[PDB]
């Protein structure tokens, strides 16, 4: 009967060294060091400087001290073990440890989840975005609390055991750590429910706003505020106005622009056309000029060519224009109209109020964002009435300074041609941080279900195979804590500036 046993009792002295444990130890060396010193920055860095205690940046703090502690704990124990094959430590370690490294990936994933969740709201729905320093601080602890309350059930299944159960020579060379479960199935659900939640679950949800995210951010990377601005145009703006009417042969006059396809259901021109009739007859038609320049179908070229003969005030542009010719427009104009339909990012908005140039536009999407109080005009789309309404009171409006309020035009579309290149690169770092963390936890994660739950990795040379698989994954569920720090230095030039401080 006693095969076990006896073949146990033959090759227990039978110690097989591997031929690369200096690699190993050296993988392992680097592994500490590196995200040891790089998690120190990590905190440093938020804790000296006032500009980087943001809510992400908190959280972030979190991430990293849970993979100081994990570095400065399990990963020599975890060395030590698969090296020697054997439990070197007490007893009560056999429980503490697999219970910190239970808890330190519970931490880590909620913090990564609350990160994904607040980019999601501040992204996604900037009006219901109520987050605060106090909010972060609660969560931080709650994460903390949650993580060890529920990994105390590894905790106490842990056991330190050696020679086979049930036998009665305890002659042994050294002892091992792993799980003893008194049921034989319940097994299966512990590692089910905890592939699951420490990792299926989160990531798939962190997954779903994260495209919500980049979906919102396509296309969203400003605009080139070095090429648009005022500091390549000569003169006043009185005197360039006053040219390039001279040129289009009109008198001076309150001038209003628009560049754009001639669309019909989109960049809304035929709107414009459309207000610009209705303004044919009142008193004040006269006082304005208007430019409207594109291309498109025939129907809308030839009713705008019939406005300019019908009207001396009235110039119509069908010629390609280059990109520095659209500048000296933006910034000799008194306002520009965008009357789409749908504009969805509304780079002629941006380009133009850098350059000084008021917009009237239409209220809806992108324009919305952009176009605020105190620096625009805003309309209801498809509507000439509301349009025309709109035109007059820009009108009256000019009958008076308007200087700051195309300093104010500049300033908006500076900030907000900003703003959103940090969007971007935030949304890069942390979806690439996500990355880093799903993939250095997916083979340790696969092997647990597996080996806990479909019955494998028992038998045969599935054995040797066993060793080095485990041993790898170990060691890249640690060069996660390494990792981070590193995606901090390359993707964020605020924490570059702090990691060059310390020297
Ligand atoms: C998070 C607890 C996890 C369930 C651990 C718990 N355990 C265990 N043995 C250990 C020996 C040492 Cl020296 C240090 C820590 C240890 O943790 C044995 C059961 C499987 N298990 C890993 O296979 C496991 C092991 C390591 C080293 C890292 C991650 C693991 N991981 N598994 C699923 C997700 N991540
Ligand atoms: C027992 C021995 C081996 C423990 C070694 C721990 C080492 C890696 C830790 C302990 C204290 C740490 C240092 C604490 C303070 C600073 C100052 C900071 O501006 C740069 C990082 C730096 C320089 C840390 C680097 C990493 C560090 C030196
Ligand atoms: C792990 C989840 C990571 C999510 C990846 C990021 C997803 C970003 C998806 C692209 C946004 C879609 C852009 C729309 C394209 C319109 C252009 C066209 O119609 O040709």
């Amino acid at each position: 009967d006693y095969e076990d046993e006896f073949l146990r009792y033959l090759w227990r002295d039978y110690l097989y060294p591997k031929q690369y444990e200096w690699v190993l130890i050296a993988a392992y060396v680097a592994v500490f060091v590196v995200a040891l010193v790089g998690n120190t920055l990590v905190c440093l860095a938020v804790w000296r400087n006032h500009h980087m205690r943001t809510v992400t940046n908190y959280f972030i703090v979190n991430l990293s001290l849970a993979d100081v502690l994990v570095t400065a704990i399990c990963l020599p124990a975890s060395l030590l073990v698969d090296i020697t094959e054997s439990w070197l430590f007490g007893h009560a370690l056999c429980k503490v440890i697999p219970y910190l490294q239970a808890v330190s990936v519970s931490v880590k994933v909620l913090t990564l989840s609350f990160i994904a969740l607040d980019r999601w709201y501040a992204i996604c729905h900037p009006l219901l975005f109520k987050s605060t320093a106090r909010r972060a601080r609660g969560s931080i602890l709650g994460i903390w609390a949650v993580s060890l309350a529920i990994m105390v059930p590894q905790a106490a299944v842990m056991e330190c055991s050696s020679v086979l159960p049930e036998l009665a020579n305890r002659t042994r060379l050294f002892s091992v750590c792993d799980e003893r479960w008194a049921d034989d199935l319940y097994p299966k659900i512990y590692h089910s429910c905890f592939f699951i939640v420490t990792y299926l679950a989160p990531l798939g949800l962190m997954a779903m706003a994260y495209f919500q995210i980049f979906r919102k951010l396509w296309g969203r990377q400003g605009i080139d505020c070095s090429f648009w601005n005022e500091s390549y145009l000569t003169g006043s703006r009185d005197e360039r106005k006053k040219s390039l009417l001279s040129k289009f042969g009109m008198d001076e006059g309150v001038t209003f622009m628009f560049i754009g396809r001639f669309d019909r259901g989109q960049k809304g021109v035929d709107v414009l056309l459309k207000a610009i009739e209705i303004l044919s007859s009142k008193k004040e038609f006269q006082e304005m000029r208007f430019i409207i320049i594109g291309k498109g179908d025939p129907e809308l070229e030839g009713w705008a060519r019939s406005l300019e003969e019908k009207h001396g005030n009235v110039k119509v542009i069908t010629e390609m224009l280059s990109r520095e010719f659209v500048r000296e427009l933006y910034g000799s104009v008194d306002f520009v109209i965008i009357p789409s339909y749908f504009e969805p990012f509304g780079l002629v908005a941006l380009e133009a109020m850098c350059l000084g140039a008021i917009p009237i536009a239409s209220a809806v999407g992108g324009l919305r964002d952009i176009i605020t109080n105190e620096t625009g005009i805003l309309v209801k789309a498809g509507d000439p009435g509301e349009l025309a309404n709109a035109i007059l009171k820009a009108l009256e409006l000019s009958r008076s300074d308007l200087s700051k309020f195309r300093e104010n035009c500049k300033k908006r579309a500076m900030s907000f041609s900003k703003q959103m290149r940090a969007r971007r690169k935030t949304a890069k770092m942390l979806m690439v941080v996500l990355l880093v963390f799903a993939l250095c936890y997916l083979p340790i994660s696969v092997l647990n279900i597996l080996k806990r739950v479909f019955g494998m990795f028992r038998q045969a040379s599935d054995r040797e195979a066993v060793y080095a698989c485990f041993t790898f994954s170990h060691w890249l569920v640690y060069a996660n804590s390494a990792a981070n720090p590193i995606i901090y230095n390359f993707l964020s030039g605020k924490f570059r500036e702090q990691f060059k401080a310390a020297f």
